[PDB]
């Protein structure tokens, strides 16, 4: 009776002490895992941020190559039309000097 | 004394029980945060692979755009050479006919 009731409560106290020890080891294991994952997430968010800046940089660079090319084309076209006009001018002076 | 001995052990059992519940709650919060981190980890990893693929796609588009620009420049030079040759040949015909006329 009385001794048995007391030893049953002693045994429950020990069961709580051993479960507490187990949960302490598991909480320690979990904290190792959270810290490991937080080091990964922060490292991931950084490279994502660098890659977004990279994509926007390549997109800007493509608009720049197109802008330079369209200008190069316009300069070439202007220079060629003036060269053709120069030939026509020279031809007219030649005809004027030969035919008087 | 028998009663007092049991009641003192009862209070310790409450302290341990309450301490186990606090540790149970802490483990419950921790393992939930792990699961959220594992989800965010795969979500971020998926975006890294996307952005890397987007980078390689833009680099190929850039090289082909440069290649296309170089072809268009060569075709412009070709057409200009065509027109120069046509102008100079028309001026030579005009010369030949006008020198014939004044003969
Ligand atoms: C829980 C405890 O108080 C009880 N005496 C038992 O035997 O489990």
């Amino acid at each position: 009776s009385s001794l048995q009731r007391y030893e049953k409560l002693v045994k429950e106290c020990r069961r709580l002490e051993e479960e507490l020890e187990q949960k302490t080891h598991e909480a320690s294991d979990a904290s190792q895992r959270v810290r490991q994952l937080e080091r990964e997430t922060t490292r991931l968010m950084r490279r994502v941020e660098q890659l977004v800046s990279a994509v926007e940089g390549q997109k800007q660079k493509l608009d720049e190559t197109e802008a330079k090319h369209k200008l190069e084309l316009a300069e070439i076209e202007n220079r060629h039309e003036l060269e053709i006009q120069s030939k026509m001018s020279s031809h007219e002076e030649a005809l004027r000097r030969l035919m008087d």
